C-alpha cells in the first residue's frame, strides 16, 4: 500500500544524520562558488531520487560583502586619534576548523560604508519602546551619537531603522549574556552555549517583503531594469556592525550620563550599563569610532526548483520549500532544515518509483540568499506569481528543524489547524518521558494554548523566512513547524550560536539531536502535512478554524481602540461593520462546511477544492497596506516594529499604535475608520467565496 | 433541440421595438426615482422571464445635478457689467414632449462652481496635439482665460484635463456642424441631425477605472469610509458648460487675436475660428462670465443582477451587462442596447422554461451610473473582485446597439476574434444589398482589416464604457459590437444626437431601423458570443491570435522608439527582450494549441480551459500602470489622451510619448527601458501560463 504511513515509514533519522554532515563541512554563502557547487549536487541527487523534473532557477541580486583587504572594526580612539581598543577582525574558529578558508568575518549585510566617530547611547534592544523611553521619559537624545544594542527580541533590521529615526550616526550590535548564554551550560565547543568571541551575523535591511532591492515587483533576471543605489528598497542610511560580549564589555564599561531607567535594561555583564550618553569623567574626551568597508554587489544566486507531477490535478501545486544559503556552516541554520527536506525528497521519489504519484503536484525548493533578506524565494515567487495564484494550494516552510528539542513550534494559517492537529495525533513523541504517547500529547502538554484546554499553541505567521512572499504577497495557506528550545522565554532572540562560526554538525550531533529522532519528527510533520495536502481527495483546510480567530482578533483590536473611548464617541469610530463581517463570515463558513460534508462529482469536488483552496485568496488586498504594498494580506502582516512575529489586522493595528502622539486626530481617528472599512469589507468579501457559487 | 440556432431564431425585431419603446416614454436620470422603478422593473421582468436570482445591488455614489432654482449659463459681459447675451436655460423640447417633466438641462456633470470672467481662447478639439501648437508654435498662452473647445475626436475629460494643465480657468465646450451635422440630412425632429439649440450632456471626470470619485478600491456600501471632497479622484478643478451652435456662433464671431493656424481648426460655423485670445477691435473690453451652480451629491444607484446558474460549471461566469441611466430619453444610449439585453435575457428564459440551462453561468447586469463615470459597474466589480478574478470567463458590453446603421463595429480581446469570425459568418447580414449573405461577409467588405484580405477590422478596448473594470483593471476577456455610422470619419465624436433630449424613440424608429432588424442582428452577435462562450466545451478562446497581435504591437512600439535613433544608442534602449518574449509566447501557444486539439478527461480539459480563463488575466500587473493603478493590463490601457481609444504596450507608449520634449533625457529613456523590462517580462509570464503545467 501506497498511503501516508509507507511515506512516513521511509523516512529515517540516519539519512538525515548523514545529509546534514554533508552540507556543513564547508560554508555556503549565498552568492559564492561553493554555494552554486551545493545547488548543483541537491539538484543531481534530487533527480538520482526520482524526480519528474529538477531545474536551477537563477538571478542577479544585490548582495553584502566585507572588503577581504580592508577589514570593518570599531575602536575606542583617544583625545589624539590613537585607538587604544579595536574589537576583533574575526571569531576564534572551533576546534579543527582553525585552517577552513572562506570563513565571512562578522558583519552586517548591506550596512553602508562609513567611519563616522562620536559618543556612545545605549538603547536596550532599540526596540520601538526603548526610543519611546529614551527619548520621551530619558530625555534623551540619539542624533549624532553612536548607538550600542544588544540583539534579541527584535529583528535586527528594525532596531536599525529604529535607530536611523532617532538620528543616530551608525549602530553597534551585540550579543548580551542575558539573551545567548544560558545558566549552567558551557561554551562550544563544550556546551551549546555563546563564548564571549562569538558573534552573530545577518543583514539588516528593511525591504517589506520587497525581494531583491533592486527590482522590486519584478525577477532580476537577465534583462531586468534595476534602480539605482540611492532608489534602492530597505538599505540602512548609516553603518552598523556587530560584535560579541567581550568586546561589547570594552566599550560598555566606561559609560557615564544617566542610570539604566530600570532593570529590563540590564543585561548580565558587569557593567552599570548606563545610557549615556558618552563616557564617564576620566575617559569624557575618548570616542567611539567605527570603520566600516562593505560593498553591496549584484550577484548571481540559484533555486533549485524540482517537481513531482501531479496524477489527477497536476495543475495543483503544494511547495515544500527552504533554503540552502548559510551565514558559515549553517549546522542549525539551515541545513537541519534542508537535510529534512533532502530525506522527504527521497522518500517522496521512493514511493515514485514503485508506480505511485500524489493527486496534485508537489514543488520542492532549495531557496538561495534568504539569508540577505528572502531574495531567492521573492525573486522565483516575482517570476512565477501568476501560476502561484492560480494553481497554489500551500506552501509548507523548511529552514531549521531544531531552533532546541524541547517541543514542537508551530505557526500557520487557521486553514491548516485541523490538519496540524489530527497528523500530530498520528505520530509518536520523540521526547523523553512520553514513549507511547502521541507528539500531539507531549506538545500540548508543553506548549498548551492559551485559550483553549487540550489544545496546542500555534502562532501567526510574521515574516523573516521565506514563506512570506507566498503567504503575505500572494495569499496562499501557508505553515511552519520546527522543535524549538522555549517559546515562552525566546520567541525571537534565536538560540545562543545563530549565525556564528560556532554553529556546526559537531553543535547538533554532540548537544542538540544525537539520535536525530528530533529531525525525524520535524521531517514526519514537514512530510506529512505535504502528503495529506498533495494527496487528500477534499483539501485538508477548515475554514471554520478562520471564523474562530477572526473573531478573537475583531475582540483584540476593539479592546485595543477601546483605551480611546473619547475619541471614539467624538469621531464616531464604530467597529459594528468588522463584528458584522466576521459573524457573517462565521454563518457562511458552517453552511460551506455542511456542504463540503454533504456532496461521486467531480465538479462539484473540485469547485469546493477551488473555493477552499482561493480563500487564504480572498484576504488578499490588490491596493496593499498603507506604505507596504509587498503586504496584502489584510488579517495577517509582519509587525512594523519586528519583522519576526505577526500582528493581526495590521492595517487597523497601525493606524492605532501610539495614536495619543499624533498632532492631527481627526485625521488620525479617520484613517482608523477607513482600516475598519477595509476589513470588514475584505472579511465579507472573503465569506462571500464560500457562498454557494450561482 | 436546444442549441444556439434554437437560441437565436427565439429573438425578435418586434419585441426589441416594444422594450425600447417601453425604456424611453421619460427620463431615466442615474440617482432618481424614474430610474430606480425602471430598475425595479427590469427586475421584476427578468424574474418573470426565468432567471434563477435577479437582485439589485445598490451603492452610494457621487453624481452631479444642476441646481434647479439657481440655472446654469454663460455670458457676453460689456465694460459696464451689462449681460449683452446669454446662452440658453435648455433645450427646445421636441414635438409631443414640450410638456414631459425633469428633463436635466444641458451641463457637464462634476463641474465645480464658479463665475469666472475673461478672454475667450479657442483651442479646436482641445486634444494634447491642438495645446502643443497653441503655446509651442503659436505662442499663445491659455493662462487665466477661458477657453472654448468643440466637442470630437477625444473623451470630453480628456479636453478639460488639458484646458487645466493649460493654465485654463474654464472651459466652454460646444457641438460644431462640421462634427455633428451630415451634409444633406434634415435637422430632428425632421432627420437625425443636431438642431442649433441642440446640446450634449456629459461628464467631464479623469478618473482612470477609480470609479466612485469617494472610494476607489472598495464598494461604496452602506458602511464605506469616504474620501473628503478635496482628496475625492478625477473631479476637474475649473468650470465647464456645453452650448449648441446657435450660441457658439455669439461667442465666436468677435473673436479677433491670431488667424487659425490652418483650415483643420475651421469648423463649418460662418466664423472665422480666431484662436484669440480675446474680441476684435470694437468688442476689446467685453468678456465671457460663466455662471457655474451645479452640485456633487452622495446619491443612491442600483444595478440590476441577474443569475442563470450553469449545469455543468455554475462556478464560472460569462456576463453580458449594459448600462440602464441615460442624459434624457436614452433613444439610443444606452436604451437601444438595453432592449436588446431584455430580449436575449427573454430567450434565455424561454430556453431554460424547457429544462435547458447553459453549461457555465450567465450573469446580466443593468447597471446605474453609467454616465457619470462607469460608476454601477465599477463599484459592483470591486465589491465581487475576488470572484470575478477567479471565476470571470468573459465579459461582453451591451450598450447602444446602433451608434449608426452602416456596418458592425467590434473591439474586443484577441482571445475572441475566432469566435466573433466564426459566428458573423453563421448570422444573415440585415443590409440592403446583402441579402442572402452572411453578416461576416456584409461587414469584411465594409469594413476591411489593414493588414489582412478578406477579413473585418476589430479594433482594440480603451474605456468610455462598463467593460473597462472587467478588463483593463481586472484582465478578464471582454468584446462588445454594434451596428454604426463610419469608422473611417468618425471613431469617438458620437452620432448627431449624442447626449441631447432629441435622441428619443423617434428618433431611432424613423431614422436608424424602422424595422428594427439591425438590433435583431447586434441581439445575435452579443447572444450568440454569450451563448458560445457559456456553452462551449472548450471555451472559444484562440490564444494563437494574442501571438499574432503581440508582435504586430511590438513591431509598432519599437517603429516609434526608432523615430530617435541617436538616444537609443546613447541609452542602450534595446527591444530583444520583448521579440524574445513575443517568440516565446508565439511557440508556447502554437503548442498549447495542439494540445488541445489533441486530448474523454474533464481534469485535463478544465485545467486548459482554466489555462485559456486565466490567459487573459496573466496580462495583468498588481501594481497597475504609472500613476493609473487601475489600468493593470500591460498590453492595452485607454489612451492617456482620450480615455475611449484603446492604447497597446501602454506603459511603453506613455514613456515615449514626447520624450524629445524631456529636460532629462537621461531619466527619460530609463524609464522607456524600465517598461521594456515590464512589458517583456509580462508576455513571458502570460505565455509561461500555458506551458504544461506540471
Ligand atoms: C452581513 O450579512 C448581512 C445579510 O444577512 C448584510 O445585511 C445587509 O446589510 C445592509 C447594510 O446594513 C442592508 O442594507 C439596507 O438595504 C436596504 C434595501 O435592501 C436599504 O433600504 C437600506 O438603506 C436605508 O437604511 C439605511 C440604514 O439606516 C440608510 O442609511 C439609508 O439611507 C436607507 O434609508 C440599507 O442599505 C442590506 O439590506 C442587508 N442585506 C440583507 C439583510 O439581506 C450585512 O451587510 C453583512 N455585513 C457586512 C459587513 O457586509
Ligand atoms: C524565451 O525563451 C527562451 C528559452 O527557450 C529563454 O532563453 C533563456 O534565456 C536566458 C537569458 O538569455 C538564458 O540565460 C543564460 O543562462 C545560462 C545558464 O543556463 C547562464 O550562464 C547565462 O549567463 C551568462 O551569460 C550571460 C549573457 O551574456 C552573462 O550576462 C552572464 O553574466 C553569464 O556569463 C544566462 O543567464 C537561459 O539559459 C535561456 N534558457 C534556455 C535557452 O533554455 C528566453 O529568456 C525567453 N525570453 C524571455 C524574454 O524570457
Ligand atoms: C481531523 O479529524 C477529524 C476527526 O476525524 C475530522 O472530522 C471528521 O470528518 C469526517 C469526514 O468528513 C466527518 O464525518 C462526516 O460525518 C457526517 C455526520 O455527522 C456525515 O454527514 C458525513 O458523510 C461524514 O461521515 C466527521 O463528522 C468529522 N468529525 C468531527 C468534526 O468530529 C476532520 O475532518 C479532520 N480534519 C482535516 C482532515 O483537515
Ligand atoms: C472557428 O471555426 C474554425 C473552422 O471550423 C475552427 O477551427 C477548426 O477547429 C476544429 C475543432 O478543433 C479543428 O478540427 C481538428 O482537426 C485536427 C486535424 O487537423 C484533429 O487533430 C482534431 O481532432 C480536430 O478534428 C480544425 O482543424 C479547425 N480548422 C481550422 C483551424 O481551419 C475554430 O476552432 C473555430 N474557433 C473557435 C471555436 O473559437
Ligand atoms: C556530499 O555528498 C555528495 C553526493 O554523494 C558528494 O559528491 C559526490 O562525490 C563523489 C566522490 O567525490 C563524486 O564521484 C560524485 O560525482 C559526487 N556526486 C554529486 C556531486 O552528486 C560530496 O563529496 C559530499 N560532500 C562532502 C563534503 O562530504
Ligand atoms: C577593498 O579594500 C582594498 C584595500 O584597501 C581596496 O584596494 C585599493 O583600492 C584603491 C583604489 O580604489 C587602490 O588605489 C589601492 O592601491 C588598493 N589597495 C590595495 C592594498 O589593493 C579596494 O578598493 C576595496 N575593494 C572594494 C571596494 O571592492
Ligand atoms: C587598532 O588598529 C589600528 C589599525 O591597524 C592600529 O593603529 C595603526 O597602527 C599602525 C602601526 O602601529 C600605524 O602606523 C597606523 O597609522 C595606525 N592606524 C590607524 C588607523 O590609527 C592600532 O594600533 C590598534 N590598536 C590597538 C590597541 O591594538
Ligand atoms: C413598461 O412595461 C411595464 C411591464 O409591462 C409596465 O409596467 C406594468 O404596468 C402595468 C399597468 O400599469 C402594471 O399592472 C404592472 O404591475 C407593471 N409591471 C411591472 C412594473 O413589472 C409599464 O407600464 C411600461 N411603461 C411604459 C412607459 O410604457
Ligand atoms: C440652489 O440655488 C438656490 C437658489 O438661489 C439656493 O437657495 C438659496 O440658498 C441660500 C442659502 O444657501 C438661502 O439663504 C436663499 O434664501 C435660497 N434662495 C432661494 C430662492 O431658495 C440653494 O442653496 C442652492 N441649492 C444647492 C446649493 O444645493
Ligand atoms: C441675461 O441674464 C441676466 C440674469 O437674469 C440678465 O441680467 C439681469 O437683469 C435683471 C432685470 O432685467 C436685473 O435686475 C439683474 O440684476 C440682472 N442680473 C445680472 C446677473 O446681471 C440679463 O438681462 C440677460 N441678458 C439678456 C440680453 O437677455
Ligand atoms: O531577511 C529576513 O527577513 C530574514 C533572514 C534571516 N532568517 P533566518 O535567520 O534564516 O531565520 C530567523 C530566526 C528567528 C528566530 C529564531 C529563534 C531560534 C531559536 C529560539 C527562538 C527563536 C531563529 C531564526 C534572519 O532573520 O536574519
Ligand atoms: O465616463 C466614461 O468613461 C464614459 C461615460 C459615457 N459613455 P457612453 O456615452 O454611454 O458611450 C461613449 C461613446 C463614444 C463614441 C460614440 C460614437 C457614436 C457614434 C459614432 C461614433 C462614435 C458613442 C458613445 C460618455 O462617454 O460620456
Ligand atoms: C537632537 O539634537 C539636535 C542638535 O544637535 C537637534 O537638531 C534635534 O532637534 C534634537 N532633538 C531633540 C528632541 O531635542
Ligand atoms: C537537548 O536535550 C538534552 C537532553 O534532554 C539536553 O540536555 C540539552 O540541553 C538539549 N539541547 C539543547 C540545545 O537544548
Ligand atoms: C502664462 O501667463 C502667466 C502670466 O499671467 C505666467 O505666469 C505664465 O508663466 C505664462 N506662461 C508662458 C509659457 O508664457
Ligand atoms: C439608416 O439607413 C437608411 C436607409 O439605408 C439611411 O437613409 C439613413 O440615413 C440611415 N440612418 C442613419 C442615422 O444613418
Ligand atoms: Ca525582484
Ligand atoms: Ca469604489
Ligand atoms: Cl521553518
Ligand atoms: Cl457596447
Ligand atoms: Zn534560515
Ligand atoms: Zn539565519
Ligand atoms: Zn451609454
Ligand atoms: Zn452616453
Amino acid at each position: 500500500k501506497h498511503n501516508m504511513k509507507a511515506f512516513l515509514d521511509e523516512l529515517k533519522a540516519e539519512n538525515i544524520k548523514k545529509f546534514l554532515y554533508n552540507f556543513t563541512q564547508i560554508p555556503h554563502l549565498a552568492g559564492t562558488e561553493q554555494n552554486f557547487q551545493l545547488a548543483k549536487q541537491i539538484q543531481s541527487q534530487w533527480k538520482e531520487f526520482g524526480l519528474d523534473s529538477v531545474e536551477l532557477a537563477h538571478y542577479d541580486v544585490l548582495l553584502s560583502y566585507p572588503n577581504k583587504t580592508h577589514p570593518n572594526y570599531i575602536s575606542i580612539i583617544n583625545e589624539d586619534g590613537n585607538e587604544i581598543f579595536n574589537t576583533s577582525l574575526f571569531e576564534p574558529p572551533p576546534p579543527g576548523y582553525e585552517n577552513v578558508s572562506d570563513i565571512v568575518p562578522p558583519f552586517s549585510a548591506f550596512s553602508p560604508q562609513g567611519m563616522p566617530e562620536g559618543d556612545l547611547v545605549y538603547v536596550n534592544y532599540a526596540r520601538t519602546e526603548d526610543f519611546f523611553k529614551l527619548e520621551r521619559d530619558m530625555k534623551i537624545n540619539c542624533s549624532g551619537k553612536i548607538v550600542i544594542a544588544r540583539y534579541g527580541k527584535v529583528f535586527r533590521g528594525n532596531k536599525v531603522k529604529n535607530a536611523q529615526l532617532a538620528g543616530a550616526k551608525g549602530v553597534i550590535l551585540y550579543s548580551d549574556p542575558a539573551d545567548y548564554f544560558a545558566p549552567g551550560v558551557k561554551s562550544y565547543p563544550d556546551g551549546w552555549n555563546l563564548p564571549g568571541g562569538g558573534v552573530q551575523r545577518g543583514n539588516i535591511l528593511n525591504l517589506n517583503g520587497a525581494g531583491d532591492p533592486l527590482t522590486p515587483g519584478y525577477p532580476a533576471n537577465e534583462y531586468a531594469y534595476r534602480r539605482g543605489i540611492a532608489e534602492a528598497v530597505g538599505l540602512p542610511s548609516i553603518p552598523v556592525h556587530p560584535i560579541g560580549y567581550y568586546d561589547a564589555q570594552k566599550l560598555l564599561e566606561k559609560m557615564g550620563g544617566s542610570a539604566p531607567p530600570d532593570s529590563s535594561w540590564r543585561g548580565s555583564l558587569k557593567v552599570p550599563y548606563n545610557v549615556g550618553p558618552g563616557f564617564t569623567g576620566n575617559f569624557s574626551t575618548q570616542k567611539v569610532k567605527m570603520h566600516i568597508h562593505s560593498t553591496n554587489e549584484v550577484t548571481r544566486i540559484y533555486n533549485v526548483i524540482g517537481t513531482l507531477r501531479g496524477a489527477v490535478e497536476p495543475d495543483r501545486y503544494v511547495i515544500l520549500g527552504g533554503h540552502r544559503d548559510s551565514w558559515v556552516f549553517g549546522g542549525i541554520d539551515p541545513q537541519s532544515g534542508a537535510a529534512v527536506v533532502h530525506e522527504i525528497v527521497r522518500s517522496f521519489g521512493t514511493l515514485k518509483k514503485e508506480g505511485w504519484r500524489p493527486r496534485r503536484t508537489i514543488l520542492f525548493a532549495s531557496w538561495d540568499a534568504e539569508e540577505f533578506g528572502l531574495l531567492g524565494s521573492t525573486e522565483w515567487a516575482e517570476e512565477n506569481s501568476r501560476l502561484l495564484q492560480e494553481r497554489g494550494v500551500a506552501y509548507i516552510n523548511a529552514d531549521s528543524s531544531i531552533e532546541g528539542n524541547y517541543t514542537l513550534r508551530v505557526d500557520c494559517t487557521p486553514l491548516m489547524y485541523s490538519l496540524v492537529h489530527n497528523l500530530t495525533k498520528e505520530l509518536k513523541s520523540p521526547d523523553e518521558g512520553f514513549e507511547g504517547k502521541s507528539l500531539y500529547e507531549s506538545w500540548t502538554k508543553k506548549s498548551p494554548s492559551p485559550e483553549f484546554s487540550g489544545m496546542p499553541r500555534i502562532s501567526k505567521l510574521g515574516s523573516g523566512n521565506d514563506f512570506e512572499v507566498f503567504f503575505q504577497r500572494l495569499g496562499i495557506a501557508s505553515g511552519r513547524a520546527r522543535y524549538t528550545k522555549n517559546w515562552e522565554t525566546n520567541k525571537f532572540s534565536g538560540y545562543p550560536l545563530y549565525h556564528s562560526v560556532y554553529e556546526t554538525y559537531e553543535l547538533v550531533e554532540k548537544f542538540y539531536d544525537p539520535m536525530f529522532k528530533y529531525h525525524l519528527t520535524v521531517a514526519q510533520v514537514r512530510g506529512g502535512m505535504v502528503f495529506e495536502l498533495a494527496n487528500s481527495i477534499v483539501l485538508p483546510f477548515d475554514c471554520r478554524d478562520y471564523a474562530v480567530v477572526l473573531r478573537k482578533y475583531a475582540d483584540k483590536i476593539y479592546s485595543i481602540s477601546m483605551k480611546h473611548p473619547q475619541e471614539m464617541k467624538t469621531y464616531s469610530v464604530s467597529f459594528d461593520s468588522l463584528f458584522s463581517a466576521v459573524k457573517n463570515f462565521t454563518e457562511i463558513a458552517s453552511k460551506f462546511s455542511e456542504r463540503l460534508q454533504d456532496f461521486s462529482n467531480p465538479i462539484v469536488l473540485r469547485m469546493m477544492n477551488d473555493q477552499l483552496m482561493f480563500l487564504e485568496r480572498a484576504f488578499i488586498d490588490p491596493l496593499g497596506l498603507p506604505d507596504r504594498p509587498f503586504y496584502r494580506h489584510v488579517i495577517y502582516a509582519p509587525s512594523s516594529h519586528n519583522k519576526y512575529a505577526g500582528e493581526s489586522f495590521p492595517g487597523i493595528y497601525d493606524a492605532l499604535f501610539d495614536i495619543e502622539s499624533k498632532v492631527d486626530p481627526s485625521k488620525a481617528w479617520g484613517e482608523v475608520k477607513r482600516q475598519i472599512y477595509v476589513a470588514a469589507f475584505t472579511v465579507q468579501a472573503a465569506a462571500e467565496t464560500l457562498s454557494e457559487v450561482a
